[PDB]
């Protein structure tokens, strides 16, 4: 590949470092392209937290397949939503800061994070 999947998941989600920071971020981070991603999480903690769940609670996907975990901890993250019925190439979202415990797809070897697929409270 190309793009890993694992650096997907980083490009799509994470954002360790930190109203308007959805519209930025859905855009530089690639998912306002030729359509606006509907929503989408940030992730505020470090990465190697975020992938320490990978060995945490065992739970299935939205989709149904069994690679899930649910992280023991809450986290920072934040929440991007499409907003206004807005399309491409107007994609304007909504921003929401929360503190959830979050669960993610992971698979490989290293056995690493590679979807976001919910967050709980």
């Amino acid at each position: 590949m190309k793009e890993s999947a694992a650096a997907k998941f980083e490009r799509q989600h994470m954002d360790s470092g930190n109203s308007t920071y959805c519209n930025q971020m859905m855009r530089r981070r690639n998912m306002t392209q030729g359509r606006c991603k509907p929503v989408n999480t940030f992730v505020h903690e470090s990465l190697v937290d975020v992938q320490n769940v990978c060995f945490q609670e065992k739970v299935t996907c939205k989709n149904g397949q069994g690679n899930c975990y649910k992280s023991n901890s809450s986290m920072h993250i934040t929440d991007c939503r499409l907003t206004n019925g807005s399309r491409y190439p107007n994609c304007a979202y909504r921003t929401s800061p929360k503190e959830r415990h979050i669960i993610v797809a992971c698979e490989g070897s290293p056995y690493v994070p590679v979807h976001f697929d919910a967050s709980v409270e």
